[PDB]
């Protein structure tokens, strides 16, 4: 796996940004994570959606330098979101959330899978430190 820069153009909530990728405005949807939804139809605002959305949203706007690194298999969903790991800085910010107890980890598809593992290890210490979504 290989990291291309993007530039963002608005963070829309947790886990869902619009980036400029290749020249084009695109929104990528964020791999192996759910974070809790702020415009959701059904029962509105959940709880630490808006903490996931500005978590997510302060990372990437005081970031220096964004990469987006596709996984192995479809690199978009059915809704034409790319389907990405995004660092800032650097950082994952999938990982990142997962970590402060701000996400669990998404129920995975094969191949797109890869930091499945890495990311299960960070939301077994967010559990085991009871933080946010797991106090």
């Amino acid at each position: 796996l290989h990291k291309e820069p993007a530039t963002l153009i608005k963070a829309i909530d947790g886990d869902t940004l619009k980036l400029m990728y290749k020249g084009q405005p695109m929104t990528f949807r964020l791999l192996l994570v759910d974070t809790p939804e702020t415009k959701h139809p059904k029962k509105g605002v959940e709880k630490y959606g808006p903490e996931a959305s500005a978590f997510t949203k302060k990372m990437i706007e005081n970031a220096k330098k964004i990469e987006v690194e596709f996984d192995k298999g479809q690199r978009t969903d059915k809704y034409g979101r790319g389907l990405a790991y995004i660092y800032a800085d650097g950082k994952m910010v999938n990982e990142a959330l997962v970590r402060q107890g701000l996400a669990k980890v998404a129920y995975v598809y094969k191949p797109n899978n890869t930091h499945e593992q890495h990311l299960r290890k960070s939301e077994a210490q967010a559990k085991k430190e009871k933080l946010n979504i797991w106090s």
